[PDB]
């Protein structure tokens, strides 16, 4: 075709210029079994397309994979071949007490906690998302009426010590990190996640717009345990959401 | 007796709730004066507050002072009377070539070359305004009928190695602190403001709703001379934008 | 004339190379009161200067604001129009248990905790105050019989977190300033301040004569009264030891 | 499962102890098909793991992705299942003219220019290798007469953007790793990598021990487009090698 | 007469290639007594050398003295004049309870606590000793029969707080050294030194072997009351391994 | 014998609260030469301990070797056994064309350029000289009339590597002391050296009283080099400065 590690050409898109991307390439299937007239574009890594359209719009859902050394292949690759617009939809777990599993989750900016974002801009630069993507992903939620949270997001590069887990091998997470996560909630952040500090930057530091929404799946707070048998809800909300908010960003 | 700086006490809030912070109190009662039953409460080194009303509460209008560590204390003297909204309203200048002097610049959050910011939240943290006060402040610009300008903002503590200007002789400037501009630019920032950085870090950091509307009143990009005009004209639409927004925010 | 910053020339400077600089505006004219025929100047932003002459030369007495950002300007402006030789006084909080209220303390050198400092000067270099006015001024602090202190200061950029203060409105400070009064008071520091860190480098770096004096305004360690108007005989003090010892430099 | 992310139970293994892991999972199907007894365990995610024996020893071949978080992941949820020895291969290029494709680069220590090692140790502590891993690595392709070039292999957050080089789209060129590979070479670095960094600071600083042998399948410095079947044969004697060398280390 | 410090010239080593460098000017002839032909050469301050052979060839046994200022003008020196492989021999306090005094540690890379190392590398890079080097030193420590153990050594620029010693007149380590024992012991370092970081870095950027051994003098985390002559045989074991483990490599 | 390094113990001091900390053994009696009854109290690795005696009292003169790593341990040692007070005298290069060979300088704060110092207070935290002991040293260079030149110094922790001087085998540097001493030359800092960075900085923030005399016997960047005829009468213009000097701290 042109890229690389995504191997859609430059006509797979028909105009694209949005893309609706999620982390598990599992996801990007089911993401657009919720529009219309799909096709799965191509998949080679971890980097799975497929090819929507939405309102006589043409736009694509690319999963990303974990982190953003892969993220930003991703996201590199697809601005290349035209988007200007990158949705960004996963799941998480919320550190604020405040914040019942199965709220979703519209991020305003993100904690850089990762190396990679520094390769687009400086750690002066904030990882701020797009009104304009910001204002469709408040308002998408609202109309299916969840109970949305916009704050900032803590994305970190590990998930383990990054996110302050001891239930771990060693069992130790390193001095810098010792009571981070007594400080992000102190600061108001409202979870973790590994891809928002590359993405976010990377597009506002080059004409680039973006968003992410996230559905509360855990959460290591709330004690009582949730139910997997309701942790489906990122497909009627989230994943909704998502394609609701593309709709009206289209 | 009452609070070290500012020199208020609550019973002159009367229960404000929001409170627009400008810079100077040469036009810090310009904004007052837009409101409803006007009342000068208190003015010491050049924290000078007012007081009047909107749709029926109570809004607070004091002056911040020069760079964050002034504007710091009177968000914080100011916040522990009530206040947990502060809308920040300031003319500006603009490093893109596409904005011009009428046009207003609503920041979503700035680079952060302050200083003060770092006293609230590492610089990893984003100097993010809060959804509502983002929000606002586009309502109001589109209200009113003026264009406005979304994106990130530079927010240093110097008033001419930060804006691209160097005759005050000394003047040092680091090793990192030059040519500056000709970056932002490539990454989207728009004005060199000085304040905002502290604002929106230290507020976002400590769960406080926040935003900044900025008149463009100049920009070097063109060698077009800049009339006295529309440097008062586009101003007045600046305070109406803010004052326009705090409505909505009580 | 060839400022509308601080709104002023040298012909106004009345062409002398020495001022003190407060950070208070409304103590300007208070000091040029002291000295000789001091004729009110102008009064922009908190900058405010006062001519005047002291033993046969010139003096301008010129506010400089709360914060090293504010200082630059200051400082900055001054310097472009003759002087040579800058004198802070001010109000100041003591973190030594031994150090009583009214005490005068003379400023040797500071922690760095500000960031105009270094729009001037990497951090590896010293904020020291100049030998001459040190020793002039250590001089003149006994040439009134002031129960004096020489050492180092910590400039903070901020009045609250940067100085380690906990009854504020979230109540909590940034990991990187918790625990730092305790390592100041270890570490010998004397007091906190704001300004004579970007004031001390901004001279040291380039060529000039900056010098730091203040007075005890409260004790952060003391469970007493901090009397009523406490901020005057301390004020008679400095004002004194600021004047006679620019008084010998000149 | 008995992580969360590799699918794997601490039972999939039996014993173990001893885990290969390499970027994808086309490679880690055929890297066990080296050893006896394959059997494919799962496929999560980036993670595809399998099983297979070695003079009667369990052993586990799980990839580990792109980039420090994805492999993280890996080696801290192996880690937790038994896997106390992690040994990295890969393919790779080199920066200095004297090395050669075909050339085996087993590696001590790896300059830390990544953020995700950041989340296991401070950047003063060494992101070093395994004595007796780095050992059964060089050993083990002097059984095999490979030419072998030990020492420090650099591992940043790229391969394109936000790198030195200039070929993407744009302007933009980074600006703290600019001109900066002329270094790394006069440095003695070998090849440019981007997962060691993590794999020998969450190893070397958490009691488990690892190894790194990767292959030079093209020479940037070495003006000549490489060859494929060199790859083919290049890629095999590093998996004999790496292979080889997990043989002895048990 | 040459250079200056070490009192040296070219035709004083004889061709040596390498250098064996204690800290010690008074154990040089003890080490250099090992092998054959042994002279003195220069005795300059704490710069002293004995020139020897092995196999019949000429091995320079030069000292560093306290402190990696002192080390770089040492190693720098010999290089200059031939030199390519410095072998380092030390004594030193362990930290972890499973290591006692009498034995013998091997270096794989250390921490840089130390800072003229910086002048030659990147923090990024690693301290990482010669693996060469290594081996020999381990396999050294073998042939004699000596409880060994090798991996992460903490290289301090002070032997107080760097090392987070309390027993001093101030009682207190700074932030960056507060509680980094528990850090460094858990992380897995074995041992505390002040000169490895500034030779394992000035040589691995620059094209040179070099190794290190130290003898246990002291057992940071120790609680048994230390037997009677606890030295005399502590300190001449690394002496013979040093000068073996030298033979391996001429 | 209570303390490690030096080998003294508290009699041996004979009350004795102040010290004369040179760089080298040879002075450290040439200076003792002159005080009153003058006694050899130790000389072990660089640290050769002297005692003596001003106006009748106790004083201590031993060295302290090169770099600061060194310097911390004879310092802290010295202050074990009861010293408060350090005098710094030694010989140094001038990078000021107005400054000349044969000229003393007294440092009032150091330009903290090494790594040891960073051990004892934050980079933030300034490495000012005790007034008193910076003041009675200026006024004991008028005894002698001598060119006496009192600014700040640059510490580095290597000579010409830590500085660049383009000649050596590194080259430029790792893109840092690609021309520093230029900068400082423009920082207005006078001299070159090491241990002062250290000496100030561990002393002002334990409550040590500390100072810092040299002359130059050599004009650095001015292209000289010291000798006999000269090079003695500059070193004793400040043996006997730094002796003068110490008379009156008791």
């Amino acid at each position: 075709s042109d890229v690389f590690h995504l191997g859609l050409t430059k006509n797979d898109l028909q105009g694209a210029q949005l893309a609706i991307v999620p982390g598990d390439p599992e996801r990007v299937e089911k993401i657009a079994a919720l529009m219309d007239k799909p096709v799965k574009l191509a998949s080679h890594r971890e980097f799975t397309s497929w090819r929507a359209e939405l309102d006589g719009k043409a736009v694509i859902v690319c999963s990303t994979g974990i982190g953003g050394p892969s993220t930003s292949i991703a996201v590199e690759e697809l601005a290349q071949l035209g988007i200007r617009t990158f949705l960004r939809i996963g799941t998480t777990g919320a550190i604020q007490p405040h914040i019942n599993v199965g709220d979703v989750l519209v991020t305003t900016a993100s904690v850089r906690l990762d190396g990679a974002s520094l390769h687009f801009a400086p750690m002066e630069f904030p990882a701020v998302a797009d009104f304009a993507c910001t204002t469709a992903l408040v308002e998408a939620a609202k109309s299916i009426g969840a109970t949305t949270h916009v704050g900032v997001t803590a994305s970190s590069d590990t998930f383990y010590p990054g996110q302050e887990r001891y239930d771990t091998y060693s069992g130790r997470v390193v001095r810098r990190f010792k009571g981070s996560m007594e400080e992000w909630q102190a600061m108001g952040v409202m979870n973790y996640e590994m891809e928002s500090a590359t993405l976010l930057t990377m597009c506002a530091s080059q004409g680039l717009r973006a968003g992410m929404v996230a559905g509360v799946i855990v959460n290591r707070t709330q004690q009582e345990i949730p139910n997997a048998e309701t942790m489906k809800q990122t497909e009627s909300h989230a994943v909704k959401i998502v394609v609701e908010a593309a709709r009206r960003l289209l």
